[PDB]
């Protein structure tokens, strides 16, 4: 199951080239008007840099430390090598792309459900010929303009799905009780929380696995505050610890 | 077995140089008027490139991302190291070719059957003398103009046969008969031939534009053999010559 | 036996410096007025380069691909290291060559009967001092002018020594007959040939070891054309295959 929040191993990443006429940045998740370049030996995506702009004036009080700002960004170059199949359609389109010299759109689909789509023109076409090894074809695409990252299409929800079910009962010395924090604004959520007690002398707190464990170290009535996210929601749980 | 759709191992790649006249890019598959460079230790085909060209103006709203375009292409610098055989015709031809600024065509034949032909001038010539392994001459060629990748020749009908119906009639002195050569295995074919007498004394041959003429210089029976291209197919015909 | 047409192992290559007054390029195969620099630890001959000249004009139709030509060639530098014997005559001549700073002629004799003679001036004189290893002396000679390659003195013959002796008999099924092709214009020759049959249905052809094998796969009268070199000479062989 593709999880865009956990690290992924990077095996299964595919590369596609747009061949239709619409907007490549609009719906990249659809591979209808996209031609696949199979047998990818290796791939190194573009690196988005940004040159530095000097923001220093003569009258600026003190000049011990440099002051700079972000200048003009660049989309870098994307370079990949793949098994050389001269008769396979898609590589012929690649040679046509190089010869025409126009800016086309390409995309990389990761084993995460997320696709990074760039636009650029071919600036290199190589080939490595050696015995005992499949002949490979190497390509470099100089990207132009602003690309569409996979973090652009990532969406978040803040529909206030805060709920808390505490034990609200008695806990005896030597054991721990369980408290649940529901984070389901119709299921989808993107925020974290921290739950701690109020004294750390009568009952101790341990929050893990989305749940809370309250240990009755000492008798008395204790309060466990839970704060969700940046302090938009909270909860107070009352727990009693008996003498026994 | 040779499939340009599946990847190939690259063992058996051969290098040829156009020593004949005419169009080299026309029929690279045929090995007529091509001299083979034997004992190629290693090869590195030249890589196609393209210099960037700035495409921004002061009128352009926004400038945060760079705008560029493809400029001059300049394929070049194919290198190869091959065993040093100074008494082998093909390496003396190489030194002669380097010895003046002549720009010649050379092709690379791949194990999958395709051919990739460049046109350039020799820009470096080197040697590696060291005991206990073979003396290797290393050569570098800088390419000019545009090359002819194997991606362009995506038709290949493979020919596979032809016929030769001769006049098979007496030819008098001072006259020449015409011998018919058909190279139409279902019309489409991208191969040529070559005819050469077995005696060169009784008759002389003239081949041009798929038309062959035999002139009976001396009386007798002349056997005229034709062989096509690399030598996949051949035929033999006869021409009689009478003294009176 | 030295064979200038087969790769050689590079062991036994010697270095000489001309000390006479005649023409070093005239007869390099004679070591009369040449002093040998013995105990050569290693040797790296010069590399003949040639810078590029831009042949681009404004009015030239289209400028998609760069157009260049061979410029001015250079003879490179020859660098070698040898055991350091200050008192050995020949190294004293080397230091005199460095100090005087004039252009002298030197030559390298290979274990192939071929000699590459250059001309240049000493531009480096080194020395490496280390324990457990013979002190070495390193030399670099900057070559001037056009050298005399070993491919310059290699000669070829085209005295038309074409001959063919075919079987001209019957070959029974399941075996093969032999045909001989003589390439001896007084013995010396430098050209190859290709021999193939005319039908590939009655008899099959296999040319190797300078000879031809004709296999009577099917009965009938078959013709085997042989073409020598670039079509200057040819032959036609008639072979009969019986029903048995």
């Amino acid at each position: 199951v593709p999880n865009p929040t956990m690290p992924v191993k990077g095996a299964g990443t595919t590369l596609w080239v747009y061949k239709g006429s619409g907007d490549p940045y609009a719906n990249p998740l659809s591979d209808v008007d996209w031609s696949r370049l199979a047998k990818v030996k290796d791939l190194t995506p573009g690196e988005l840099t940004a040159e530095s702009y000097d923001d220093s004036y003569l009258d600026d009080e003190d000049a011990d430390w440099t002051a700079t700002g972000q200048g003009q960004k660049s989309a870098g170059d994307t370079s990949f090598t793949l098994a050389w199949m001269p008769g396979e359609q898609g590589q012929q389109a690649l040679l046509a792309w190089f010869n025409e010299g126009d800016t086309r759109a390409y995309k990389i689909r990761f084993p995460n459900g997320t696709v990074d789509v760039f636009r650029g023109w071919v600036s290199s076409i190589g080939k490595a010929v050696t015995a005992k090894e499949v002949i490979t074809r190497t390509v470099k695409v100089t990207n132009v303009g602003r690309p569409s990252m996979a973090e652009d299409r990532s969406t978040v929800t803040a529909a206030t799905g805060m709920t808390v079910t505490p034990a609200s009962t008695s806990v005896v010395k030597g054991q721990s009780t369980t408290l649940t924090v529901a984070f389901q604004p119709e299921g989808v959520t993107d925020k974290s929380f921290r739950a701690v007690s109020a004294d750390k002398t009568k009952a101790t707190v341990s929050v893990s696995g989305m749940t809370i464990t309250v240990n009755g170290v000492a008798a008395g009535k204790v309060n466990i505050p839970v704060v969700s996210g940046n302090g938009e929601f909270a909860a107070v749980a009352e727990i009693t610890v008996t003498a026994s």
